[PDB]
C-alpha cells in the first residue's frame, strides 16, 4: 500500500495516538487485580503487535477473543485492529455449537480463551478447523498472554492502509436460522466515536461525557463494541475501571472506591444493583449510567432517580454502529418532577449526529410524525454494516428499499423524540391493523397471580392473526383463564372490535422457552402451540 | 452474452440434443410407476424448463432436489443446468442439522422434496430462510411436480452462455467439522462424460457400456451425480430403468423383467441383492455391475463371479468426477482362473484417460510405483473442483503442492495398477514408518468370535502413535484380550519391533459409533477412548 | 505463461502421456524398416523436441513436413504441437508452384523433406525465403533425423500454455483460385480425438475401434490429418504400421503378417486392394476399412462385403475436423442381405457426437429431412476452423449466417441418415428448379461404350442454367451424340419438362481434364466450351 501524506486516512491507530487528551500518568485498573498507567497502556499495545507478528498473523488474519471486561480486552480493542488483522468478538453466552458454527463460518486462526471458558472449548475441541493456537488467559501471572507479552520490546511501527480494511467482526442471533455477522471498517469505528462525542459531549448540564469522568463498563463488552464507549474513554483519556465476573458487590464495591461516574448497563443488572443490601448506604449522586440493552422500564427509572442516578436510555440494535438515538433532556425538562422526569427517560430518545431514522411502512412510504402513527424504522447512518457476511439474500432484505431495515416498530413525535413500540415480526395483523403485543404483555402483567406473559398469534380465517397469551402464574396462585380475560376487558381505550377483547385466549402454561441471553422464544412458542 | 458461432461451448445442452446416438422410441421406465419414450423425455425437459422459468428461476439461483432415482431426478439432472441454475444434490441420508446446514449455505430458491421426506423437513422448517417455494413429489397423478408440467408448452429455446457457468453442487461430510461444498462447470461435466465413454467403451470384451445396453442404477443418485453415468447413457440413447426405493426383490425383479445389463451398486447392497432367495433361480450371465462405494472385498467378487456377473472396481472421492480410475483387463488375464480374476477386478485399478494421478508423500516427493511403496494419491484432471464453497484455507489444503489432496494412501504397481491401502487420517505412526489399520482390522475381524474390529491410534511418548483395537463379540461369545492378542502374533511377516505385537491393546467394546451413513466414527472413537 | 494447477488445459502432451491405456511393449512398426516399442517412441519423441529446441524451433515458429506414412510423421504430429510450434502439412501432390505459394503463405523456418522429394524442391529452391534449415529423411541410417536424435538426450519438460494455441495447419485447394489454409488448436485436435472416440468406440458389434485393434493408414496422412486416426491409435496404445509408398503388394503383405485390423482408405486404392491377384487367396475377414475420400461407390461396397470385409463410410470436408458422419448399423440392420447392407454402408452416415448438421437454402431455412428435399450442410462443431488463415473475405462466406458451409447438396432422412448429392457449384440451374449433375453423370456412365462423363452448365434465356455432357468413348468405340441422347431419355421419374430431356447437348471429347489430385476440372470445361 502507497499512499500521499496528503491523503488523511482514518484509523484506530489516530484515535489511540492522537487523542484529544492524553495523561501518562492515567491509571487503567483491572478490579482488584492489575493497574497501571496509560504509558504503560501504550508500551504493553505494542509489546502485543510484536507478540501478534510473531506468531505469523498478518494483514488478513482474524484473531478470536473470548473472556470477560479486563484490560486485555481493551488492549485487543486496539493492537489487532492495528496491525491490520480482524478481531472476531465471540458470544460467550451462545450455545457451544452456535459459538463453533461462529468460529468456523469467520475462520478464526489464533483464539484468546479464559480459563473458566475451556469447558466450553472442551466439548467443540475436535469439531474445529482452521486454528492454529490457543492462548490462555488468566487472573494471575501464570497467564500466557502475560508471559506471551513480556518477551517482546515496547517498540512498533504500525502500519498505514485504507480506511476501509474491515477491523472488527461479531455475530447476531437475530430472526435468521444461523447467526449473521457484522463488520466494521476503521473508518466506520473512529466517525462513530466522533459523531457521538460530538452529540454526548456538548450538553450543557446533563448525561454528558466529559474528559473529567470515570469510566467503567457493565455490558459485556463483545455485544456491540460495549456500544463504543472504550474506543470514546481512551479517545478523552480518562481513568477506566474493568471489574470482569460482574458481581453485584465486587461492582458497588468499585463504584464506591474508584469513584465511577460513567457506566452502562441492562435493566437486570440495574435493579440488582439497585436491590442489594450494600447499596442501601451508598452514594450514587454521581453517576451516569446508560441503559441500552431493552426497553427500560419506567418503574426502574424512577426507582433511580430516587437515589440521585443521571439515568438515561440509548439505542442500538446490534448492526448500526451501534448507537442510532439517546435521549437528551433540554434544561426546562430538568424542571419537571419524578414522574415526568421518568417518562422523557424511558424513550428511545432522539437521533444522534448524522442519523436520518425515518419511519416507513412497507412499500417505503413516510408517515408523518405526529407521535402516534408507528411504522419501521429506517435508517442512514455512517456506521452501519453494508450487508452480512457471507450471505447474499438476508442481505438484500436488510437494505430493502435504500435504507437499513432494524426490524423495530415505533412512533415518533412532532419534537423528534421516538418511542419504540414492538418487533415487526411481533406484530399482530390483525384484520387490516397492526397491534402491538407488547402492551398486551404488560397489561396482563399488572395481575397480582401473574408472573410472566407471552403473547403470540395463531391464523384466523376472517380476522388474520389473532392473539394468544401463555401466562405462568405465582406461589399458591390459581386464576381461570375467564378471570384474566375479564380483567383486560377492564382496560379500555383501544381500537379494533370493540377494545379488541374477543380473541384474547389467555393460556395457563408453566414454564415459558427462553434463549441462552433469555430472551422469550416467540419462535418456538409459536411451533408448540401451532 | 454475446458469443460468435465459431467460438464452441461445451454445454449439457449440446449433451442432450447432440447424443452419440438418439432414437425417439427408445423408452425410459420409472419402476411399476411410469414409462416413456425418449421424445416424450424431451418434451418434459422443455416442458420443465418453461414451468422453472414461470416461478421466477434465473440464471444465478438454485434449485434443491430430495428424492430417489426416478424419472424426474433425471429430467433434474438436465433442465435446471440448460436454464443456467444451479442444482444442488441433497444427501437425505445426513442428519436434519446437517441437512439444514447445507439448505442456508447453498441458499436455494426452490426445494422439490418427496412426499415421505416431508418429515425431515417439518423438523427443520421453520429453521430455513430464503426458500420461496416446496415442491412436493408424489408417485401418483397428484404429485405438484406433474401437475406443473402439465401447464406448461413442449417449446423452449434454450439459451447458450459461457461454459465455466456452475451447472451441479452438493455437500460433503469428510473430516471436517461441517460438510464442505463442491461444484462443477459445464464443460467438466461434459468432459467427463466424454473421457469416461472413451475410457470404458474401447474395451476389447470386458466391462465395457455401449450403446446396446440396458442402464439400471442402484447407488442413491444425490452422491458424485450417480457416477456420472445417467448423464452417459442419455448420451448413448439405451434404456434406462430406475427402480426408486432400492428393494432387493424390486430390484431382482426388475433386471429380469427390464433385462438390465449395466448398474453401478455398493458391496452391501450386492451382497443382498445375492444372497436373496429369489435370486438363486436368476440368469445373472448379461450383467456387468460396478462396484464404486469403498474396498470391494475379494470374497464378494468371488461369490459374484461364480454367479457369472462382470463385476468390476472403480474409484471416486465425491470431489474428482468422481472416477478417477476403473479396473480394466487385458485379454490374457481373462483366461486367468476365478482367484486370479478377484485378486484383480478387486483393486482400485488403472487411471482413466486425462488423469496423473501421481503418489506423494509430506513435502511432495515421487516415490517410486513399485508396488509396495505407499503414499498418498494426487491427481489432475478437467473434472476437479477448483475449491471448496464459501471456504479458504480448507480449500488450500486441498490444492496444496499443485495437486488435488485425494487422502487415499495407496501403493502403484509397475504395470499401472493401484491398491489403495489406507486413509491418511488413519495411518498409526508408529515410530519413523507408517503402518495402515485396515490390514489389522482384517486379521482381528478374521477371529471366530469376532464380529467388527476398529483399530485407532493413542499417544506414546518412545513409539509415536500406537493402535489400539475395539472388537464386538458374537452370539454368546466371551474370548479375553489375550486370546486375541495371541490371534494376531500368531501371524507374520510384517516391520516394527519384531511383527509390531507389542502394543495391540486390544479391548472389547459392546458397541461401536457409526455415521448417519453407517461408517465408524474413528474420530469419536478416539474422543471417547482418548 | 502462467497457470493455475486447478484451471486445465486440454493439450496434446495430455494425449500421449495420460493415453487411455499405455503398454510399453506395445510396438509401432514402420514396413520392412523399424520397428520400436512406445517407450522407444516416448524417448524419440523427447529427442524430437530436444533437437528441435537446439536448432531455435520457438513458440511461434513453423516447421514443414513432407514425406509418406513413416514412424517419422508420427513422432512429428506430436513433438512439434508439445513444443508449441506449428506443424505444417504440406500436400506433396500439389504443383510444384502452388507448394512453393503454400510454403510462402506459411513462412515455414525448417523443412523437414524425404530424399524422393528432392526434386520437386530443386525447381522451387530458389524461389524459396524465409526457410532457414532443410533435413532431408532417409530410410536408411544415412538419415539425417536419425542423425539429429541420436544426439540429443531423452528428457524433456513439456510446457504448458494455453489451449487455444495454433498446433496443425495445412492448404486445401477448394473453389478459390489459391489454396485456402486451415488451422486448428490442441482443444480441437484432443476434443475431436475424445468425440469420435466415444462415437465409434461405444457402437455394439459393427465398426467399432477397440484397444484390441492394429491399426494402419492407407490415406496420404498429409490430408485432413488422417482423419485423425494417428491421434486415436496412439491414445489406445494399439500396435501401428505404417506403410509408405502404398503398393498393393506391400500393403496385403503387411495386412496379411501384421493381422491388421482397422485402416481408412479410397475408393481407388480399395478396388486396386480387391482386383490384386494378391489378394485371391488372402483372408479378409478381421479388417474394418473405412471409406472417406469421396462417394463410395454401392459396387465397391458389394464387392467388398462378398470378401466379408466390414467396409463403411465416413464424411469429411478438411476443414471441419475433419470428421462430422459415419455411417453406424443397428443391431437389425446387419440381418439384411448384401444388397440392403450396401445401400445403407455407402450413405453419408449419421452426425457424430456434438454435431448440429441442418440441411439449409439460401437465406438459410431449415427445409425438413424427409428424406428428399436436398439443401446445403451447414454444421457447428467443436472441432471447426474459425475462419481462413489470412484471408478476409472468403472467410465471411465460410461463416455465412452463423454456420459453417460444407458447400455439399444433401437430404437428410427422417431417421438421420444423410446422403449428399452434388456439390452446391456443380448445381444445374434450370429453371427455377435444381438438378444434381452426379445423377445425369451415372446415368451416362451406364453406357456400354462410355468410358468417363462430365455434365457443367451453360446459360440459357428462358431456362436459366442447362445441362451438357462431355463423354469418352471406349476402345473402337463410335456412338453418336443422338444414340446417347435416346439412352438418356430412355430412363423416366425425374422432374422438369417431361424428364428434362430436350437440352442434354452430350457431346464426344477425347480426354478430360483432371486436378493434380485427379479430379474432374469442371471449372476448366467451362472456361474450354464456354
Amino acid at each position: 500500500y502507497v499512499n500521499d501524506p496528503s491523503n488523511y486516512q482514518l484509523l484506530i491507530k489516530n484515535l489511540l495516538f492522537s487523542p484529544v487528551a492524553f495523561n501518562p500518568e492515567q491509571e487503567i485498573v483491572y478490579a482488584n487485580h492489575r493497574r497501571h498507567s496509560y504509558k504503560t497502556f501504550h508500551d504493553r499495545v505494542r509489546q502485543f503487535a510484536n507478540a501478534l507478528t510473531k506468531m505469523g498473523v498478518k494483514k488478513g488474519d482474524t484473531v478470536a477473543v473470548m473472556d470477560y471486561d479486563s484490560h486485555r480486552y481493551l488492549e485487543c480493542y486496539f493492537a489487532i485492529p492495528m496491525i491490520g488483522a480482524k478481531l472476531h468478538m465471540i458470544n460467550v453466552r451462545l450455545s457451544p455449537e452456535q459459538i463453533l458454527y461462529t468460529i468456523d463460518h469467520a475462520e478464526d486462526d489464533i483464539i484468546l480463551i479464559h480459563e473458566e471458558f475451556l469447558p466450553i472449548l472442551d466439548q467443540i475441541k475436535g469439531r474445529i478447523d482452521t486454528v492454529t493456537r490457543y492462548v490462555v488467559l488468566r487472573d494471575d501471572e501464570e497467564c500466557e498472554y502475560e508471559r506471551l507479552l513480556e518477551q517482546e520490546s515496547t517498540e512498533y511501527n504500525f502500519p498505514d492502509f485504507d480506511e476501509n480494511t474491515v477491523a472488527t467482526t461479531f455475530y447476531t442471533t437475530g430472526t435468521t436460522g444461523f447467526p449473521k455477522g457484522v463488520f466494521f471498517t476503521h473508518r466506520q469505528l473512529v466517525l462513530h466515536t466522533m459523531g457521538i462525542l460530538s452529540t454526548i459531549g456538548t450538553n450543557a448540564s446533563q448525561g454528558r461525557l466529559h474528559q473529567g469522568d470515570i469510566y467503567m463498563p457493565i455490558t459485556p463488552m463483545f455485544h456491540v463494541h460495549a456500544w463504543g464507549l472504550p474506543y470514546m474513554a481512551t479517545m478523552l483519556g480518562v481513568k477506566q475501571v474493568y471489574p470482569g465476573k460482574y458481581v453485584p458487590d465486587v461492582l458497588l464495591n468499585l463504584i464506591e472506591q474508584e469513584k465511577v461516574t460513567f457506566s452502562h448497563c441492562v435493566p437486570t443488572i440495574l435493579h440488582l444493583l439497585l436491590s442489594s443490601p450494600k447499596s442501601k448506604a451508598m452514594d450514587f449522586s454521581g453517576w451516569k449510567v446508560v441503559i441500552g440493552g431493552a426497553a427500560l422500564p419506567k418503574a426502574l427509572c424512577k426507582s433511580a432517580l430516587e437515589r440521585d442516578i443521571d439515568v438515561f436510555a440509548g439505542y442500538g440494535m446490534s448492526e448500526t454502529g451501534p448507537i442510532l438515538s439517546i435521549v437528551q433532556l433540554t434544561p426546562e425538562q430538568l424542571e419537571l418532577d419524578v414522574d415526568q422526569q421518568a417518562e422523557y427517560r424511558s424513550k428511545t430518545g432522539k437521533k444522534v449526529a448524522l442519523v436520518e431514522a425515518y419511519i416507513v411502512d412497507e412499500d417505503m412510504n413516510k408517515l408523518p410524525h405526529d407521535g402516534e402513527t408507528a411504522g419501521e424504522i429506517v435508517v442512514r447512518a455512517p456506521w452501519l454494516t453494508p450487508n452480512y457476511y457471507k450471505d447474499n439474500k438476508n442481505s438484500k432484505a436488510l437494505w430493502r428499499g435504500g435504507y437499513l431495515h432494524t426490524g423495530d416498530v415505533a412512533h415518533i413525535d412532532d419534537e423528534g423524540f421516538i418511542k419504540i413500540t414492538d418487533r415487526v415480526k411481533d406484530m399482530i395483523k390483525i384484520s387490516g391493523e397492526w397491534v402491538s403485543s407488547l402492551e398486551l404483555e404488560d397489561i396482563l402483567h399488572q395481575h397480582q397471580s401473574v408472573s410472566e406473559v407471552a403473547v403470540i398469534g395463531m391464523p384466523h380465517n376472517k380476522w388474520g392473526e389473532v392473539p394468544l397469551a401463555l401466562v405462568t402464574l405465582k406461589e399458591d396462585a390459581q386464576v381461570t383463564e375467564k378471570e384474566l380475560l375479564g380483567f383486560a376487558k377492564d382496560f379500555i381505550n383501544k381500537g379494533i372490535l370493540a377494545r379488541e377483547a374477543l380473541l384474547l385466549k389467555v393460556k395457563i402454561v408453566d414454564e415459558i422457552a427462553k434463549t441462552s441471553v433469555g430472551k422469550v422464544d416467540k419462535k418456538e412458542l409459536r411451533k408448540l402451540h401451532l
